[PDB]
């Protein structure tokens, strides 16, 4: 059927930058006809070429465009000028987990529980379709207006069937062997519970060679204001074998992950509908 005409940066009032990495900006930018506001996030197509980025910048095109599920940021468009791409993205208005995790320094444990269990639900679709993260952290867990989840930073994805992602949560088996799984998602999931319980992430240290020296070795231990339930939760995800991590296919999926008596009381069917905790 007719999609609509390609649009153009004529079409948007730009904004506020929103983010910057090393091979992209995202700038908030109103659509003049609509009055939506989206996350657009520039390329610049000489760079992207000049560093040998372009299967990145299609591995993210190409995962973002099969993803459909509201814990998810999406994409609604992209197009092109001379010299840059642009991808249209949602606009997650309250930021970065990571800015929340700052500003109240730790979650209680209702809110652990319910942002934990839209992690899970959100891991569970992208590991249905396939598909590998490698790069989870608070950093790419945006909040929408909301107050729910929506992941973002789909360039180091793998589509099952290379790259070494934020020390802080990179997974043994990437130190070890240079492959990455489903599970290696979870790990990462481990160090995130760990840190909203905490307010830090788990493995720490002067520099990267001595934080992989900690993950390598599972040199990290829990505070004594940690939640029991959530505490054996990690211990299952922080697990150096990657077939032993509950949630895992060797470990029989997300089904024990989500049984885990931490989700005790959480409803999984409809988290999107319920009312986030406040924060
Ligand atoms: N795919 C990707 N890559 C890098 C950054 C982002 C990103 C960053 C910030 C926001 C925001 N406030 N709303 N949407 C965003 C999307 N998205």
């Amino acid at each position: 059927p007719p999609q609509p005409r390609k649009k153009r940066p004529e079409d948007f009032k730009f904004g506020k930058i929103l983010g910057e990495g090393s091979f992209s900006t995202v700038v908030l930018a109103r659509e003049l006809a609509t009055s939506r506001e989206y996350a657009i996030k520039i390329l610049e197509k000489r760079h992207i070429i000049k560093e040998n980025k372009v299967p990145y910048v299609t591995r993210e095109r190409d995962v973002m465009s099969r993803l459909d599920h509201p814990f998810f940021v999406k994409l609604y468009f992209t197009f092109q000028d001379d010299e840059k791409l642009y991808f249209g993205l949602s606009y997650a208005k309250n930021g970065e987990l990571l800015k929340y995790i700052r500003k109240i320094g730790s979650f209680d444990e209702t809110c652990t529980r319910f942002y934990t269990a839209e992690i899970v639900s959100a891991l569970e679709y992208l590991h249905g379709k396939g598909i590998i993260h490698r790069d989870l952290k608070p950093e790419n867990i945006l909040l929408n207006e909301d107050m729910h989840i929506q992941i973002t930073d789909f360039g180091t994805a793998k589509v099952l069937s290379s790259f070494v992602g934020t020390a802080q949560y990179v997974s043994p088996e990437l130190l070890t062997e240079k492959s990455a799984c489903k599970s290696s998602d979870l790990w990462a999931l481990g160090c995130i519970i760990y840190q909203l319980v905490a307010g830090l992430p788990p493995f720490r240290a002067g520099n990267e060679y001595l934080i992989f020296q900690k993950i390598i070795k599972l040199e990290y231990d829990f505070p004594e204001k940690f939640f029991p339930k959530a505490r054996d939760l990690v211990e299952k995800l922080l697990v150096l074998d990657a077939t032993k991590r509950l949630g895992c296919e060797e470990m029989e999926g997300y089904g024990p992950l989500k049984a885990h008596p931490f989700f005790e009381s959480v409803t999984w069917e409809n988290l999107h509908q319920q009312t986030p905790p406040k924060l």
